[PDB]
């Protein structure tokens, strides 16, 4: 299981990671102790811009961030931006305590299926509200998942790869290659809501098996599952639907929610006193 005024208005802590997002601080809203994460991102590098209803020139990531942040969701929300000379500045909900999807695979190996139904529900509702507010993620994966550990919440985060939902074809894609389908691989071409359902079966694969099932170019094509871990007979005929080599075979959102895999899923707080206190 391998990876792939504001100096005023906040304390800066520690250095949480940096990688392709930027550098990501740990830090707290003087106002009101709220905890808030504080992310970097160089102009330099940065391929893709947009604006605000107001018309100013900002990062991709800052527009949809502004559209999905609006309401509760499991969505990580844009509390506040600053522009500096040489880069952008976030402030991002923090919760706490808090672990990455990512990491709780590295400790728990693979998930129990209860834990992972439960996961993965609320990831879909996510995705969900996401395309809803006309946003596509397109990097859909455990490393951009937090688990808040006290009330068994999940959140997305990390919309440094995505675009505007829109019903023609996409040509560019900077997300992650493993979770990325066979279209893409094959073609450079795939569309927004099949290529999420592909990314969301590698998820699940992962959830319950503990790795991802691919990892070269010639497996995602050929598109054939290998279960390594003992999986249910439902769970594997979801996962293998997601992964349907031809777009058009794979399931909608409405499908994946109404599979018999995920009848009578946990409560976010259940899960938390079942599988994470
Ligand atoms: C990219 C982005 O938007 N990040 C973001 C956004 C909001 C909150 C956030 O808070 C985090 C992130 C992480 C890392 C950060 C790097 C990616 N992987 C998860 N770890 C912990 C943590 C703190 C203290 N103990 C354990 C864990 N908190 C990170």
């Amino acid at each position: 299981h391998h990876h792939h005024p504001l100096e005023s208005q906040y304390q800066v802590g520690p250095l949480l990671g940096s990688g392709g997002f930027g550098s990501v601080y740990s830090g707290i809203r003087v106002s009101d102790n709220l905890p808030v994460a504080i992310k970097h991102v160089e102009k330099d590098r940065i391929s893709d811009w947009g604006e605000l209803p107001n018309g100013t020139r900002v990062p991709m990531e800052v527009v949809l961030l502004k559209k999905v942040s609006s309401g509760f969701s499991g969505v990580i929300r844009l509390l506040d931006w600053f522009e500096r000379p040489d880069s952008f500045v976030l402030i991002l909900e923090r919760p706490e305590p808090v672990q990455d999807l990512f990491d709780f695979i590295t400790e728990r190996g693979a998930l129990q299926e209860e834990l992972a139904r439960s996961f993965f529900w609320q990831v879909l509702e996510a995705v969900r509200h996401c395309h809803n507010c006309g946003v596509l993620h397109r990097d859909i994966k455990d490393e951009n998942i937090l688990i808040d550990l006290n009330r068994g919440e999940l959140k997305l985060i990390d919309f440094g790869s995505g675009a505007l939902l829109k019903d023609t074809v996409y040509t560019d894609f900077d997300g992650t290659r493993v979770y990325s389908p066979p279209e893409w691989i094959r073609y450079h071409r795939y569309h927004g809501r099949s290529a999420a359902v592909w990314s969301l079966g590698i998820l699940l694969y992962d959830m319950v098996c503990g790795d991802i099932p691919f990892e070269h170019d010639e497996e995602i094509i050929r598109g054939q599952v290998f279960f390594r871990q003992r999986v249910s007979s439902e769970c594997q005929h979801l996962i293998r639907w997601c992964l349907a080599l031809r777009p058009s075979d794979r399931p909608t959102f409405e499908e994946i929610q109404n599979h018999p895999w995920m009848q009578d899923v946990l409560l976010p707080q259940e899960t938390a006193e079942i599988h994470l206190h």
